[PDB]
């Protein structure tokens, strides 16, 4: 017998369109999402061109509306030039993304003062998420306190980071965070198998002690999110390997395996892939939407999953238990046993739904 | 201009039917809910007869389906006789309620061993909430740890209690809690005005220091919930005053006043009256459901609100800013400017909706 789950939400995916469509596009990345039991995705802005201004957002919105097979919201990206310019379009985005460590020149911020300017100008009711590693977590938390608002920390990967966030929560500070599956299910012990190119990811794979600290501190983790970051094998194995792993198709099977082993409960999983994503990002419900999983099916992850154009996976060879059998999205069968049955363009921008606007006080 | 809020959820109401219908019934109590911007309520089991067995739950379900004007779920109550007997009906309830301090003989538990028996036998995926004051909070937390599951603490009212829960959360323990408006907006300073009969409530009104501690520790409060506990003025002013305040019609106006004063944000309010109730109790979304409020309207709370049969209020004379103008419930206008426009029986048991079952692992 199957277990019915609600429509799961992945708040951190890179779908590569516009500009990197050999790595993934909206159609292939949302097929991967559906096959992973994900019915809503929030897409990051580090595309080509990057989503750092209103014209780029308008283009990305149309490409997503035409290509997405599941529902979505699109992040805006902070740049060294756009603070104070996004007010008209801010509410149409998933939130604002700050890249505070390595990134493309276009999203690079050169000074903490530029972080402050974004925290001061971005509407105070709308989400801000940050790629912030190691001491950068503490630094961006300080900026958030100076500007008296919340922040969400992307892909927490280290004991150091989860304990800092734990200490901030103990002081009542408004901070939430997410953890990606590779930081729960891979470690330095896997680098020999992966090799130095495939193994490149940011944040990097942690030690066994980092992984054990994230599990021990599950109560501190608000969301799981894949950081689906597809690149082709040629790129990962070449001379300048880009960081990132594909992850939409493997995230839920890995976590269902952990549920079956008693490492966390089904409820713990649903808080982190459904309820907390909804409440942190004010994402709306999806009517008549659910996912049926088979928790008894044992399988081994292959060298590539069927849908992502990345056409490789760092989880190859891992034994999992749990698999997505059927997905229904807004009353239509979207996925059954390896077949996606909704076309490109079936998905919608949830921020355009009446229930998908972030509530705010009047002017 | 009005602000659109989602359908708010009150996880702690006493609607008095069956058996106390001069105090309130499903029809009057859910009218009060709608007028307060509440579209879903969870009704407590200390009725007459109390909802402590399958026949009593079946009766209450039919009375609620026939009388409720907003959607609902019904709690089961723990008794000294029913542990291990509720398995067939448990999933149809909001959760299990434990009355661990004063209550009716029928819901009284005489030993902590009886609490353990309930924690051991009630299905582990379903909610347990407790009326647990002062050291009882620590005691029920110990039982929850011994049985390796979560607990939700009702109406936290004291500095002592919120700090204990804060310490438990810092240790990663699975505990959530709610706070009622009277413990945020009334104190010992109001007892002279209220008098000793009207002022009777459990948990009792706190000191100014208790109130200030709850506000200071807002980050620890997961939900607001009214503990709507209607009794008539004759009862409150008579020789054996029953404890409790009506609160559905005043909760949102009081909290909107606090939002307008910057004491908490609109988001803080919506986490506590919408998102966290959903996720702790696995309550489903309500399609095409929303509440429109006017945040600029100043008014003074009168001697009784229009709908509750309690026909009195302890907040009489308080100045508030914010008022419910319109409620839409599942596509129908349910309330406009003092008129309820859905009949008794419009409301439904959300636990019977496919999306309203609590997910669980198979047998
Ligand atoms: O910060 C990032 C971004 C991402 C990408 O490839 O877009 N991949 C990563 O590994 N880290
Ligand atoms: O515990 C309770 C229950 C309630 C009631 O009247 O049912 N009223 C109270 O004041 N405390
Ligand atoms: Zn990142
Ligand atoms: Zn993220
Ligand atoms: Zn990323
Ligand atoms: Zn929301
Ligand atoms: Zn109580
Ligand atoms: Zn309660
Ligand atoms: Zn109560
Ligand atoms: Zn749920």
């Amino acid at each position: 017998k199957l277990v019915r789950l609600p429509g799961l939400i992945d708040v951190h995916v890179h779908l590569r369109e516009p500009g990197g469509t050999h790595k993934e596009d909206f159609a292939s990345g949302t097929a991967a999402a559906l096959a992973g039991g994900i019915t809503m995705v929030c897409a990051m802005p580090n595309t080509r061109p990057p989503i750092i201004d209103a014209p780029a957002l308008a283009l990305a919105q149309k490409l997503a509306e035409a290509g997405a097979r599941c529902d979505f919201a699109l992040f805006l990206g902070a740049s060294s030039e756009n603070a104070g310019t996004l007010g008209t379009v801010a509410g149409s985005a998933a939130g604002l993304k700050l890249y505070l460590n390595e990134t493309a020149s276009e999203l690079r911020l050169d000074s903490v003062v530029q972080w402050m300017e974004h925290f001061e100008t971005w509407p105070s009711h709308l989400p801000i998420v940050a790629h912030a590693e190691q001491q950068t977590v503490a630094a961006v938390l300080m900026v958030a306190q100076l500007t008296q608002r919340s922040v969400h920390i992307c892909h927490v990967a280290r004991k150091e980071e989860i304990l800092l966030i734990k200490a901030a929560k103990a002081r009542g500070l408004p901070v939430t965070c997410e953890v990606a599956p590779h930081h729960l299910f891979l470690s330095h012990d896997d680098l020999e198998r992966l090799g130095p190119g495939k193994g490149e990811v940011r944040p990097e794979l942690g030690s066994r002690q980092d992984v054990e600290a994230l599990w021990e501190n599950m109560a501190v983790i608000d969301c799981f999110a894949s950081d689906h970051a597809p690149h082709t094998l040629e790129e990962k194995c070449g001379s300048r390997p880009p960081p990132g792993f594909p992850g939409l198709e493997t995230m839920l099977p890995l976590l269902l395996t952990a549920v079956s082993e008693g490492r966390l409960s089904l409820d713990d999983l649903l808080q982190r892939l459904h309820h907390n994503p909804r409440r942190i990002f004010h994402l709306p419900p999806q009517e008549d939407t659910y996912v049926e999983v088979d928790l008894e099916h044992e399988w081994t992850i292959p060298s590539h999953m069927p849908f992502s154009k990345a056409h490789w996976t760092p989880f190859e060879g891992q034994k999992v238990k749990g698999t997505v059998r059927r997905v229904v999205l807004r009353g239509e069968v979207a996925y059954i046993d390896g077949q996606v049955l909704v076309p490109p363009g079936y998905g919608q921008d949830v921020r355009k739904w009446p229930q998908g606007a972030v509530p705010q006080l009047p002017p």
